[PDB]
Parts: C-alpha cells; sequence; structure tokens
C-alpha cells in the first residue's frame, strides 16, 4: 500500500530521467 | 484512500505516455 | 496525510495541464 | 510513511521547476 505507492513514486523519479534526457535529444536537435 | 492514490499514480503514469509522445511529435517536428 | 498527498496530486495533476500547453507552446513555435 | 511520500512529492514538485525552466531554455532557443 504504502511501499508499493513509495516504489510509484520512484517509477516517476524514472520517468522526470527519462523528462530530462527528451528535452536534452531536444536542445542538443536545436545545440 | 491507498487505493483512489494509487489509481492518481495510475493518471501520473497516462501523463507520463502523454510527455514521451508530446516529445516524440516535437522530436519527428524537429526529425 | 493522506487528503493534504492526494490534494499534491491534483498540484501536480496542474503542471501535467502547465507540461501539456509548454509543449502545445513550443508546437505551435515550431505549427 | 506519509511524510517521507509527502516529502518524494515535494522531489516531485523540483523536478515539475526543472519542466517549466528545460521548457522556458528551450523556448528561449526558438524566442
Amino acid at each position: 500500500r504504502m511501499k508499493x505507492i513509495e516504489d510509484k513514486l520512484e517509477e516517476i523519479x524514472s520517468k522526470x530521467y527519462h523528462x530530462e534526457n527528451x528535452l536534452a535529444r531536444i536542445k542538443k536537435l536545436l545545440x
């Protein structure tokens, strides 16, 4: 319940890596 | 409480699909 | 505790509006 | 449990700063 929430939060804290490195893809398409 | 949280987390884990496929829209505007 | 979490989740479900409409800013900079 | 969740939520509410200011990087690459 709480651990299997905190361990969705640590998927989101993956999505906010893959957010960053999407954007840094785009920024290095634009230098 | 916990399930109707985990089931917001599984909306966010939709938003982080629609994040990805927004960016992959942009990347394929830029190839 | 649970309500003042669910009501952070409904800030994030604002950020994922302002995600979308950031990107749709960018897409309509690119048409 | 609940506080060490709410205090992941306040990391995500950092990621959704660094989301915004990524995009505003990109927008000011595009003016």
